[PDB]
């Protein structure tokens, strides 16, 4: 979905007063065709007849004006009525796969202009824009709730089992009894649940001022969920992974590959075929995980720390003098990895 | 009105099943559309979608498409249904003097093809046809039959005076006392009374089979009123005439010139100035009225009685020895001549 296009839809976007405008037309069942030009003389020549207005926009003005028959222009900006009551006369040769004569108008005037036109029918309570050679239907407002309702009550059900499978994880984690197929079930999850996120995407910028609740709701169920999943692909690929890799193979399982077992595990570096497989590779993990979040060690300094004990439970036996000797760890540094890591197996394990 | 567009008027008459339809069309307060073609495939380029139904004719088809949006057409002799729904997309560029999509539509194709285009709009009850550059507006029959019932009552009126005028004319004609105010009053209501029915004929054509009655009405009140006026204007112009000439005088006054008493005058041969000299003008029938209309004698033979009598009043004192002198007269013209007027002298003086 172009960015170009993104930006047209802004226009009727929850909050703008054109919208309030469409909002009100659609509600009363008058019908609406509006073009948006920026200089009216330049297209004196697909506009007949109907009133010169030139007078600033309102949202009240143009629920007044639609009650007319034929079309309205308005400014690119939305800052002025051009136009009221015209007849659009786009070439007639111009391919269009609309149906009804305001709707085939519609795409024929934004293919020949390059311009948004903006149709709305009678009987119907969508908008319909068009802007280049693209159309976009845009939806009432209790419509996407109640899909972004749903995905988000699906979110919920996602990021519980998600922290079930963590929270085991974590145990696994501390104890060094970790298998493949633990790591990957827990990827796995964590992948499809921003999936979900990735798809009401859309839904959630047509909501415009109606979607703040629900972004809020998106923010506070996958705040920290992107960072763990970077971790733990650090702590657990087969050989050692910078971050900004470990960034994207988590961009690949989100968008372009799908997160089955085998793929995941394959692409952190396991020759497997088979799901069975998983359950007798035993890993440990590198420990980046537990250094950035719980030891609130920085990344850049919990490379050396790898780069010298190799694995948590290495790191997990370690003395404060023998954490002091890595590039970046003083004594205030090497307490808290060793008493962060020491708390959480007596409390966990 | 060219008798082309007369033609294409006709095709929605009352009577017509396509007016039928038109009428349904109307009370439902369906808009309609419609195009008349007899090649449909050489068309392709103004109708866009729609059905291709290819179906013969009928008002209750027409009627059931029209729910439909957009446009239907039919071929020329209204035989054949080609398509419904379709988009008609004539040249935007064409001028037209239409209001709103459906009547600029109309018009526009009606000037791109040289065919009927008819347009109903949804809550006019009015059938506008448009042929090349034609307009024509066909009307309601309830409006129709009011204008018609005015105007034959109106003609009741006239014709009653014209009789009025006629009876007094036939006493001076019978006692040789007749003026040319007389003759020019008498001859200004006759035409005035033509003229009417000359402005009501177009409301008749229109009215199609709903004006039987109301052109038997026209026939019974005017049906010799012509010919009389022919007689007149051979009895009293200024310089023998020819009927042909008399007919053509008749057809001057009551299209090209106003029947004004000076103008009538004048263009009986007499030069007069002022309708108060009208009056002072003394003037005797040839007798052509009387010999055609109640001695049943043919003009041609007319002729030959006037050549030798010159007036009706030297007529009416021809005994029938004298009268069968005349070429063309037996001993039963004769004596109807003379006591066809001799009955008249004693009645009516
Ligand atoms: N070229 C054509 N070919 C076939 N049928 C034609 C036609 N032009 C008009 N009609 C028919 O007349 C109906 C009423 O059009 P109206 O102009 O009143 O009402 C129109 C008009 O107010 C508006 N609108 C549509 N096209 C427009 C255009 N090019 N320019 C400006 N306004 C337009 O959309 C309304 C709904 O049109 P809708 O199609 O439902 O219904 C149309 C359509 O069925």
């Amino acid at each position: 979905v172009p960015q170009e296009l993104i930006e047209k839809i802004k226009l009727i976007s929850p909050g703008t007063e054109l919208r309030k405008a469409l909002d009100d037309i659609i509600n009363a069942n008058f019908g609406a065709l509006i073009f948006l030009v920026d200089d009216p003389k330049k297209y004196e020549d697909v506009i007949q007849g109907g009133f010169w207005l030139d007078t600033d926009f309102s949202a009240e003005k143009l629920y007044e004006l639609s009650k007319m028959n034929g079309a309205i222009v308005l400014s690119e900006d939305i800052t002025k009525i051009y136009y009221a009551n015209v007849h659009l006369v786009p070439d007639p040769t111009i391919p269009t796969g609309e149906t009804g004569t305001r709707h085939r108008t519609a795409e024929r005037l934004a293919k020949q202009t390059g311009k948004v036109v903006i149709a709305v029918s009678r009987r119907r309570n969508i908008i319909s824009l068009y802007y280049k050679n693209y159309k976009y239907v845009v939806n009432q407002v209790d419509f996407l709730i109640s899909k972004v309702t749903q995905a988000i009550s699906t979110l919920e059900k996602y990021k519980d089992n998600f922290n079930k499978l963590l929270s085991e994880l974590e145990v696994l984690e501390l104890e060094n009894r970790v298998t493949l197929a633990d790591v990957v079930r827990t990827l796995a999850k964590g992948f499809e649940l921003l999936r979900i996120v990735e798809e009401i995407r859309p839904y959630i910028v047509e909501l415009g001022e109606e979607g703040r609740l629900a972004r809020m709701q998106l923010r506070e169920l996958t705040e920290d969920v992107d960072d763990l999943l970077v971790l733990l692909i650090m702590d657990y690929s087969s050989e050692e992974v910078e971050e900004e890799t470990a960034q994207n193979i988590l961009q690949d399982f989100i968008t372009r590959r799908e997160p089955s077992p085998i793929s995941i595990s394959r692409v952190l570096g396991y020759d497997v075929q088979q799901a069975a497989q998983l359950d007798d590779v035993l890993v440990s993990a590198r420990g980046y995980r537990l250094l950035k979040t719980v030891a609130r060690i920085p990344l850049s300094i919990g490379y050396n720390v790898v780069r010298m004990f190799k694995t948590l439970d290495q790191i997990s036996k370690a003395s404060v003098e023998d954490l002091k000797k890595v590039e970046g760890i003083g004594e205030k540094r090497a307490r808290a990895i060793s008493e962060s890591i020491s708390s959480l197996k007596h409390r966990k394990t």
